[PDB]
């Protein structure tokens, strides 16, 4: 508190009295900018929302929630409330051919403001522009990649634009590079850890000094495992593609709790059930309204996260809220590899193969400390193929699967009967990780 | 026509010669401060003085690949890398080389890549989709910041997944796509496989290289998607993307010569080729200040096209590149270029574009075998198809000097690769 070094120090340590006035005055510029879209047209249309509906912060809840089936449904740009054809500089998609991704657009603003936030993250964990930042993020569609890579150059760190797998090569990078800050998600941090072993490299004597975990949910002990591996100050970085993605909510030095920056988001602990807001400091879903976004803001937005608000101020100093750990969610989607999976997904991948019966079982294990995804799928006995036929069918399965959900599964053709009667539900994901 | 700088880009050849005399001593000046060429120029008495014209240059010894090998990985850093350094880029062997750039390196980069895009008639209103790889590689990003830079709605896609590609150009309604000739083709080939006509998407321009190809080969991806192509060069050693591309003449690619200094170099002599022969490509940095490359020799074969252009821009223009000094092989002792090969094989129709040259070893003697796709387009029955093999053998013993082995295989039996397309492999 008396040493905490800001990146923009007015705003993390603003009175809570001042901050409420900066997002009530950016909640009632998005409402205006958002009824410029085809789909916020016809929400206020249909409830009534003027540009005096907003009064207060509490005059938010008069909005519906907008639900990832709402933007399915209005893909793909049906929420765009800004000129895309002369402001509009990237689109950001989710995975998928079998059904409507989720799709934001961002201007150069945009664009801009989501650079400042992850900037302010790596500088709140004490990241310099004198540090050499590696990026183990996939690029690409995935905002993790050049989220972060507008986020260090804003900052001036020597950027290692590194990207996805290859350990021996991120390992070489550290090693040639020298770098002090790395970007990865727990699981791979781990693995790195051990490759480094493999090649005769003490992982505790490199010139790492900070890392930043995310994309996925991991407990305390997990990070302080990764600290041990590699002599390292890891921090929690939390994110989705809808909120920009990377600089949404981040860890301080006092790794106790990750600060929302509640300049640029709105923040509301929702009751999955009844759809209202938790008693303070209770465990509910998380629902964020953008406040700096202009091409395509977002209101009141179910995440279909579960967290709460921890009490009590903070010792850095600063004033924007925190949240704990996302230990999980209340839809049925699963992460593996820090990649967002439908089951559904895999079905729509399953049902175009006859060779396949229905019952399938997608099941999440932990192998020499490395998240791995196993898809047992019944065989028809209609199958007239051999068995180099029904091989060369299997490795189709992997290759069309590999390219919807962007992750490499592992197949395994089952008999007929072999996996266990199911209730009756499609409740088809079994984890089995600690 | 219509400039992105036209200051720049139709500047007089006088003021863009003392344009680049002047950039010339600041890159001589910034590169003493690296540990390589402080010595290089202690060595070779290069000071302050040394250059007073363009042709001073040639006074500096050349930079090879071996060099910065032996410099691997910041031995040609001239500038503050703790403090002005922002990314570090990798070539795509042993060890692949390392470029550091500043603020001001990858802003000149993103201009250079903007001022190509808006040459061949991309705009702001244009929605660019990027199918190159994304990460160490300078494709990505290189045309991600130059695509941001001009204002298009861009759309990272990254290297692959052909069917999500496709999904892309028809649900976000992509005009200009970045992809290799040989990628451009199978996009084509996986359109009609989902059932839509490749020539009738909101496709307009394309923007093509890595890969050396012919102008034939560039006319056939044309007429599968109904866009224009166009042709762009780049290495890693000199930014990436943005180096030298083709005008909408689609007559050679401008080299912007204020950000480089071209010579075209007799690899025997050492000396420039006479004005206008095929000699190899050595490039020096202009506008680079973290990491300068001086008389940097690429291993790329090419010659200056001489006379002025019609688009009005007084930059000068290169040949395509015929290939690398690497990519050259020797059967029966005779120097063949696989450009040759291909320079025949696209002549023939029936004839897909996917071709694979093998060198093997049978009774102690060379032997040299082509493989090359049938087009689905082909009505022709054996005996006719027989007629054309023959001939394709008969062209290419008069081209290259020795007489190889062509085989036409089935469409899709040989093998894609990730990257750029593998056209020699060399089983000795
Ligand atoms: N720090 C984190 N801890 C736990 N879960 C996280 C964390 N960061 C992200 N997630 C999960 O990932 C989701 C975002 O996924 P996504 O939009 O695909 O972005 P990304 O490319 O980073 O994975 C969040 O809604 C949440 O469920
Ligand atoms: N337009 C092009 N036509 C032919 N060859 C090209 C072209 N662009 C690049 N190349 C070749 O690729 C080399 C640069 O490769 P590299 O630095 O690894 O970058 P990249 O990631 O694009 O492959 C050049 O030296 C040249 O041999
Ligand atoms: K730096
Ligand atoms: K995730
Ligand atoms: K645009
Ligand atoms: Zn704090
Ligand atoms: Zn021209």
């Amino acid at each position: 508190g008396m040493s905490t070094q800001y990146w923009e120090e007015e705003i993390e340590i603003m009175s809570r009295e001042k901050l409420q006035e900066l997002q009530l005055q950016r909640l009632k510029k998005t409402i205006n900018i958002a009824a410029n879209s085809p789909y916020y047209k016809e929400v206020f249309s249909k409830n009534g929302i003027t540009g005096d509906s907003i009064q207060s912060l509490d005059d938010i809840r008069k909005i519906p929630f907008t639900t990832k089936s709402d933007m399915r449904a209005n893909y793909p740009f049906g929420l765009v409330a800004g000129d895309m054809k002369r402001d509009g500089v990237r689109i950001h998609s989710s995975s998928g051919t079998t059904g409507n991704p989720t799709v934001i657009v961002h201007s150069q603003h945009d664009l801009d403001s989501w650079a400042n936030l992850v900037a302010r993250c790596l500088y709140m964990v004490g990241i310099r522009k004198t540090d050499v930042f590696q990026n183990s993020s996939g690029y690409g569609m995935f905002t993790g990649g050049l989220g972060f890579q507008y986020g260090a150059e804003r900052l001036g760190c020597l950027t290692v634009p590194a990207a996805a797998g290859n350990s021996k090569r991120q390992i070489k990078f550290i090693s040639d590079f020298k770098t002090t800050a790395l970007h990865a998600i727990p699981s791979y941090a781990i693995r790195l850890a051990e490759v480094f072993q493999e090649e005769g490299i003490d992982p505790r004597e490199t010139t790492l000094k900070t890392l930043v975990i995310g994309a996925e949910p991991h407990t305390d002990e997990q990070r302080r495992k990764i600290e041990r591996m590699l002599n390292v100050k890891a921090y929690n970085s939390f994110g989705m593609t809808e909120m920009n993605g990377p600089g949404v909510a981040f860890e301080c030095q006092e790794q106790n709790g990750m600060h929302f920056w509640e300049d640029c988001y709105l923040v509301e602990i929702i009751d999955p059930e009844t759809g209202e807001p938790v008693p303070e400091g209770e465990i509910g879903e998380l629902v964020l309204t953008t406040l700096d976004r202009e091409m395509m803001p977002l209101i009141r937005y179910r995440t279909r996260d579960l967290t709460r608000i921890l009490p009590g101020k903070c010792p850095c100093g600063r004033t924007h809220l925190r949240i704990d750990r996302i230990k999980g969610r209340s839809d049925d989607m699963f992460i593996i590899k820090g990649v967002n999976i439908f089951p559904m997904q895999v079905e729509k991948i399953l049902v175009q193969f006859p060779e396949l019966g229905s019952n399938y079982l997608i099941t999440l294990e932990t192998v020499n400390n490395q998240d791995e995804m196993i898809v047992e799928v019944e065989l028809s006995d209609l199958s007239t193929d051999n068995y180099i036929e029904l091989e060369k069918i299997r490795r189709d399965i992997i290759r069309q699967l590999k390219d919807e959900i962007l992750v490499t599964p592992k197949v395994k053709l089952v008999k007929k009967g072999s996996l266990p009667q199911s209730e009756g539900k499609a409740v088809r994901v079994k984890d089995l990780r600690d």
